[PDB]
């Protein structure tokens, strides 16, 4: 664990997708690497003997330093309860800005701990439009495959999918989508589907078939600590320091960068502060975490020479959640896997460009609800800005900016409602139909080739690199983590061969 006064060759801030890629490639190149993570390592059993808590009866392990459990669905037939808990270094951070809540994973593995495991490669044509500076041949011939393979991506057995009661909700969602002319697609995942069959057979401990996902999975889900980070640790050159929040990065005297961090206990109390010197720093604190850091450092005069583009172009991957009421003959089932495997792909339609996951609502009883999380091609963006008064970084995103996304989603769902003669639910979230006040997919803030060079370097400060979701221009049209991993793979390849 890092100590005040230490000097290290390479320091990776954060341990999500970008961080895990940076750590693996650096250590394989033989460079001793330190990861600093603000959350805890999730490899120690809790009170009940399990590492993570489930969603039906969550405890303090659920939330990052909060007083109530939380998720988008709110108090709906027993699901999504807001129970009082003690402040603890739990796994899911519902980080509130003025116009949006940004859900983020905290701990060794970052968002991989809490996400739905959906591993989607973006459409080449859209990729080529939004990231024109990137050689797409390299991406599709090499980096995307490298990412999918490293992540442990696999596909569900389609025959098993058709027969199992656990995916009845997905079959119902497929049926009504197709009746209205919409294309559906299976979605690859890092959840071990062979393990899932055994869960269904009652031969192994249930996780995905046991009400677990958003506060972690005790089995089945291949989070980064089981893949990239395990491989990085196998080199013998990785050190992970947990419960340390990086608060400041500034040029050190002579060379390198002073990195200030707050050590916290498991209740979130700062117990000590340390400053270490690093020759190279890799920002992988996430779209929000890295943007807040760099926007603060620039505003407070620590890295005053950073680009004017730092803080610009944040987006929410057009996230909109909605639920529809099925008629009684279209039940969705009392047994629902927590891992989505199917989506509605309408991205090609210029008038309603959305890719919607058919999401489970694993309440354990028949609700007749079809739930969807839509990625819409919402052009709206926002920026982070340092608030002098408060000393905090604000996000200028306004909830009204989700209106364009709702209009796009509505074009698809209104058509299905018209065909099926159904209405939307208005009770899943305060009498609101559209879940438009949160995102699971923060993207941007430090755009590739705008705030950084074409490989994620901050050119004004040699030795500083950005390798995470802050690089992505606000929207990729699909679940983001594969893109973040593949971009990180591309960047590390170049940086290691060119700079190191
Ligand atoms: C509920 C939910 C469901 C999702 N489902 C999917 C899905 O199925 N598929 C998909 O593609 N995407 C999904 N996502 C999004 C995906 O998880 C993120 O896009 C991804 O994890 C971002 O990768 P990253 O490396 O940019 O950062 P993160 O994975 O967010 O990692 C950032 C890490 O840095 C740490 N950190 C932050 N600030 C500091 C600091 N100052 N000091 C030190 N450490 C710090 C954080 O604790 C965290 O561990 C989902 C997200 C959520 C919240």
């Amino acid at each position: 664990t890092l100590a005040d006064g230490d000097r290290v060759p390479a320091l990776v801030i954060g341990s999500g997708y970008g961080g895990a890629v940076a750590a693996l490639r650096l250590t394989q190149a033989g460079i001793p690497t330190q990861i600093v993570e603000m959350g805890r390592s999730w490899d120690t059993p809790g009170s009940d003997g399990k590492i993570f808590c489930g969603m039906l009866n969550p405890d303090k392990r659920s939330m990052w330093l909060a007083d109530k459990t939380d998720q988008p669905v709110s108090n709906f037939m027993g699901f999504g309860i807001n129970k009082s808990i003690d402040r603890y270094v739990g796994v899911l951070d519902s980080e509130r800005f003025s116009g949006i809540k940004v859900y983020q994973g905290r701990g060794v593995g970052g968002g991989s701990l809490v996400n739905g495991g959906m591993a989607v490669t973006p459409k080449r044509n859209y990729f080529e439009e939004i990231l024109p500076s990137v050689d797409s041949n390299e991406m599709y011939n090499k980096y995307f495959p490298r990412a999918n393979t490293g992540l442990g991506v696999n596909n569900i057995d389609q025959a098993w999918f058709e027969s199992t009661e656990w995916y009845k909700f997905a079959r119902t969602g497929r049926k009504t989508a197709q009746r209205s002319g919409f294309t559906t697609a299976f979605v690859p995942n890092v959840y071990d589907f062979e393990y899932m069959k055994k869960e269904a057979a009652g031969q192994v401990t249930k996780s995905g078939l046991g009400g677990e996902v958003i506060y972690g999975n005790n089995a089945g889900k291949k989070s980064l600590d089981k893949t990239y980070l395990a491989q990085a640790a196998a080199t013998g050159k990785l050190t992970i320091t947990t419960l340390h929040r990086v608060t400041k990065v500034a040029p050190a005297t002579g060379s390198g960068y002073s990195v200030t961090m707050e050590q916290i206990d498991e209740q979130g109390n700062v117990v000590a502060t340390k400053v270490v010197t690093a020759d190279r720093v890799f920002f992988a604190a996430g779209s929000v975490g890295t943007s807040k850091l760099l926007v603060s450092m620039k505003a407070q005069g620590h890295l005053p020479n950073l680009s004017s583009q730092v803080g610009e172009g944040w987006g929410n991957n057009g996230n909109i959640m909605v639920g529809r009421a099925n008629h009684m003959w279209d039940a969705t089932g009392s047994k629902q896997a927590t891992i989505p495997t199917m989506g509605i792909d309408n991205w090609a339609d210029p008038t309603a460009p959305i890719f919607a996951e058919i999401a489970p609502l694993p309440a354990g009883l028949e609700t007749y609800v079809s739930l969807y999380l839509a990625i819409t091609k919402n052009p709206e963006r926002a920026r982070f800005q340092f608030n002098s008064g408060t000393g905090k970084v604000d996000l200028t995103w306004a909830q009204s900016q989700n209106q364009k996304g709702i209009d796009m989603a509505k074009k698809v769902f209104d058509k299905i409602n018209q065909k099926e003669g159904t209405i939307y639910r208005t009770d899943l979230f305060y009498y609101k139909t559209w879940g438009d006040d949160f995102t699971y997919h923060p993207l941007g803030g430090v755009l590739l080739n705008k705030a950084t060079d074409n490989f994620g370097r901050l050119p004004e400060y040699p030795g500083l690199y950005v390798v995470d979701g802050s690089l992505v221009p606000g929207n990729v049209g699909v679940n983001p983590f594969v893109t973040i991993t593949a971009l990180a793979e591309r960047n590390m390849d170049k940086i290691i061969s060119s700079d190191i």
